[PDB]
């Protein structure tokens, strides 16, 4: 009834969430909705702060990317009618929705291309261990794994993550990497000439997102591209639903895509 | 009176922009002011809607991102007392504020650096031609070439642009080219292995904007960068000046500075 809708993103500057806000408020836009945004910095405190300005104000909803941090004050603190819809990271909250990407899926596919090319010293660099992105993502490069019957050790595992790029290359070191973000990848990047050592010939990686620079490396960064833009359009077409009262909450699972180049 | 502020944007997927509309969003909720955002994806026509669309929702003020194209309907659309401030590119409507960049001073610099290193045939790509920053960015180039004693060929100048890259380096081709922004300095990457030229032996690049992987090449690629949040925080604060009643519209110049890392 309002026609806002309150966008809370953990961090704008990071092109994930920009592209994520584009489909969005393109979405918003051709249905005749208008958004507030807030960018929270990846601080819960600043997260809660904009749940309940944006509450306050009246929006129909919420697109939420949450922060790393306690979600339950948002099953207490807002009334059960109050339709949210997580991205990227879901909620687990009764009634909230979530459009997520298939992460296990994208993960494994990344590191059995890694594991045809002939590597079998394989680690993984993640984000924050606690995230279900993170998790997720290490479950698909543990599959792989397993699966080609290569063993892993523990060390190979680190959650920009340059510390924990370089922490994990000065080990039996890995030749390849899957890196979670291209935030990661950067680190990555970083910690190979803080050690001297070569992007290639002594170390490949695959990464998520797809960035156009990385094409522009030799070889090429493999990537695994995110929908970015129909996880907005998708997050807004559920919220839609759910403030109209013409559809419910669900957690919806969107296609990755491996691009080699 | 109703703290909210219109943020309309010409591309938030552009990390420029992403990065300025963070600034704005601090700024606005330090002082109690929510903002709604637009997209324009770099169409006038869309611009043009979301200022109405703004306007009609009663928001306090706009700062806008300028689409290319003409703004008159700005001037005749509005009512003088509503406060606008442009970013990056400036109106040129008398009691619009603008937040922009020391783009000349910045341009001269990277090419000077150029210069300083032994490039005589240099050359430019930047964006559309007709945009203050390509025509402020280009003016910075011309000065350092000039001042050097340096003649410049037109066909050194284009106006992604890896299309413009393609044109003046299958020219005398230049051994250095200043590149007006991230976006266009991917787009002459492209253009770079398109021809089989070597980024470093065969085109050295300086480039607008900061981006971490810019470092990870060989040589790290040296960039000017423009103070992007900065530039979104104090767009926020000439706004709620001129809101508020305790300030006046003005232009603002802000500075960058030259990274060789």
């Amino acid at each position: 009834r309002s026609n806002v809708v309150g966008l809370i993103v953990s961090d704008i500057e990071n092109v994930f969430f920009a592209e994520v806000a584009s489909g969005v408020e393109s979405e918003a836009r051709h249905k005749g909705y208008s958004v507030l945004l807030a960018n929270t910095a990846e601080d819960i405190v600043r997260e809660r702060e904009a749940v309940g300005q944006f509450f306050e104000r009246r929006v129909d909803g919420l697109i939420l990317a949450p922060s790393e941090g306690e979600h339950d004050y948002l099953r207490t603190e807002l009334p059960k009618t109050f339709p949210i819809v997580a991205v990227n990271r879901e909620l687990r909250i009764p009634g909230c929705g979530a459009v997520l990407s298939e992460n296990v899926r994208g993960a494994r596919t990344a590191v059995e291309y890694l594991i045809a090319r002939g590597h079998t010293r394989i680690g993984a660099i993640v984000g924050s261990a606690g995230l279900m992105t993170s998790r997720e993502r290490l479950k698909g490069f543990r599959a792989a794994m397993s699966a080609a019957g290569l063993p892993v050790r523990q060390e190979w595992i680190a959650a920009n993550g340059r510390d924990g790029a370089i922490k994990v290359l000065t080990g039996d070191r890995p030749t390849a990497l899957l890196t979670s973000s291209h935030r990661i990848t950067e680190g990555a990047m970083q910690a190979l000439n803080v050690l001297g050592l070569r992007y290639g010939p002594d170390v490949e990686i695959v990464s998520f997102d797809n960035l156009p620079w990385m094409a522009f490396l030799d070889p090429p960064l493999p990537v695994v591209e995110q929908p970015t833009r129909r996880i907005g359009q998708e997050a807004m077409r559920m919220l839609i639903h759910m403030i109209e009262g013409t559809g419910n909450a669900t957690e919806m699972r969107l296609q990755t895509r491996f691009v080699t180049h």
